[PDB]
């Protein structure tokens, strides 16, 4: 039986370089949960969001809700918070960062890696990834040109960015499915930026380009307009969920037919014991849930363990852009076989933190 | 124009005098705690706000200060609108969040009246209820004796309030019995209104809306978790003369369009300082019209919260029933120039410009924070 003796959370921050920026920072909370024992789980609760709030939130907040208490108990604990303070969002967010590190944790003490905890893994095979994301201000060649550059490294599925120039939208679109033909999938990601007659105009040439899904089409406030979309009987995806951050705001969206695919991100919507009741009700519906796992490594790996347990239909989010949050915090890369990833196979989480790094990009003051 | 220079959050805290334990968890109620948010002006026009509590008071600082405020520094703080907007999508989006932006929306509205010399009220269209606003106290403790809640709400009745409000869904069997006990003390003409503060599920909370019914509560204030929309719609679905009331601890639009929506709710309880400031609290206050439902807020912090919800309460159409807290509270008292005058059971707005009245600001640098949780 352990105690907790510490809940940490280190703020890091590194500039992203010039000609890479579409952006100034890439930015985490490394969330380390110690024990009397000395074992340790580390978590992440996503950004971009202010760190010296997260890590108020985590260390005086959270953290002395914890200190004493038996790591073991995730689920007592989770609710101990939830009805503890924070109640009475970034929140929610700070919670997801501790809960994963107390999943990894979990992990590192039986040994195993969390999706061995979880039933182990449906998708045996490996999990689809799709390359996350060609951005805007592209021409048809340059978008086409980047999407066949992730199909020659591996990928079998990407995301493009839309919304700001909705006739170049379409031009980079049909480019794209021209260059790369019918096998490989062509993802659309609109941050909320059209209103629902530009998302209709939107879907009609989505629809024509064959995409298999469309993120983020409207305001997120704006269920019945998700409704609409879907409505429309396209063989293209209505999603949404990185910007929801409660199971009662997804049921929103499955009670109102809006949503074919749930979009939460275990580091944002409650941590791996949410993620894990969101994943159930959109099983439950015949919805997917394909998580938003876009920050760095951790909140990768989290997502991935649950992805490769479930039985969801996978099109799982792969951060490509230069990020050292990715590739540089830990000893676990991206390892392509016919377009699908596997989880970490090390205790808890998997893989093993660089300290180094981590010590080395401490924030300074930095924003994004 | 003008052009913001400062967006400052001074964290203030004051002593408790008395012991008092929390509802529950082994710990005591230390200090009450609050933001000041100040906006300051080229011109020196200063407007002043609160985003409520209680709530981590080096979080809302630093979101006040150092992710809001960066974004006002060197606009015309006329444009309200715009910059709600500009800070709502621009950053704070992607809560404590909208928290943080309800404390400066309110310092803008007061920053606006005090420029035009006018109390905020007027600029809103002026007051609908010219009389005053009734108001109720806030609260009766639950686990108190028949007699007990009885003589408090006789004592409240004796100082001239029309209406209180009882904490109950912690012993069901007492809240009954103090419910009979007051009904019997002070009869018919009063309003006792009740708060479970989410306490109860639902069928506990069916149990209880009979005993409301019985006693002929005007409301139920957070009977269930906040989460359970469908069980409030069907409180209300039982078809009593009790109000079923929330909206406190939600803080957007879409959560009350949500309750709406549902046929889930009578009474939305938005407060102008957690729920994204007058500009939000407008918005929501037209929603529960539009509906024929009642906006009531939730006001219960300090006297800027009090202030900022009944400038609206006072221009608004909805029939009053304004939250009074009745607690030891130096925020209450001891933070400005306006104070509690009950004259009929009816509160007025401030009449000065803005929120309408002077900050004691030898009162705020004697109070400054020093690190101590209000737990
Ligand atoms: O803190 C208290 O006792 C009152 C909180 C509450 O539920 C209210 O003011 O409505
Ligand atoms: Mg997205
Ligand atoms: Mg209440």
């Amino acid at each position: 039986s352990l105690k907790i003796t510490e809940v940490k959370a280190h703020a890091l921050s590194t500039p992203i370089p010039e000609r890479m920026r579409v952006k100034l920072n890439r930015q985490m909370i490394l969330v380390e949960v110690r024990t009397d024992e000395g074992v340790t789980g580390v978590g992440s609760p996503s950004g971009p969001y202010d760190l010296a709030v997260l890590k108020r939130a985590i260390e005086d907040v959270i953290g002395p809700q914890l200190i004493g208490e038996d790591p073991a108990n995730i689920n007592y604990l989770w609710h101990k918070v939830f009805h503890g303070e924070v109640s009475r969002s970034v929140g929610i967010a700070a919670m997801s960062g501790v809960d994963i590190a107390l999943w990894d944790l979990k992990g590192r003490a039986m040994n195993q890696p969390i999706y061995q905890l979880l039933g182990g893994k449906f998708h045996t095979r490996g999990v689809r990834a799709y390359a996350s994301s060609i951005y805007w201000d592209l021409t048809p060649d340059q978008a086409a040109d980047e999407l066949a550059g992730w199909v020659e490294q591996g990928f079998t599925a990407a995301k493009l960015k839309v919304g700001r120039a909705p006739r170049k939208d379409a031009a980079n679109l049909r480019a794209m499915r021209q260059r790369v033909g019918a096998d490989v999938e062509i993802l659309v990601d609109a941050n909320q930026s059209l209103g629902r007659h530009d998302a209709l105009a939107m879907l009609r040439i989505l629809d024509e380009a064959g995409c298999y899904w469309f993120e983020e089409p409207l305001s997120i406030d704006d269920i019945e307009g998700h409704r609409i979309l879907r409505a429309q009987g396209t063989p293209v995806r209505i999603a949404t969920g990185e910007n929801l951050y409660t199971r009662n705001a997804f049921n929103d969206y499955i009670r109102n037919d809006a949503i074919d695919v749930l979009q939460a991100d275990a580091s944002r919507a409650g941590g791996i014991t949410e993620a894990l009741a969101i994943s159930a009700s959109a099983a439950s519906a015949h919805l997917a849930w394909n998580p938003h796992t876009f920050n760095d490594i951790i909140t990768v790996a989290a997502n991935l363990h649950l992805v490769a347990a479930s039985p969801h239909p996978a099109m799982f989010e792969w951060d490509i852009t230069h990020n050292d949050l990715m590739t540089r915090l830990a000893s676990y890369d991206l390892k392509l076989e016919n377009g699908l990833v596997q989880p970490p196979q090390g205790p808890g989480l998997g893989f093993e933190i660089d300290w180094d790094f981590v010590a080395a990009h401490a924030w300074k003051g930095e924003p994004a």
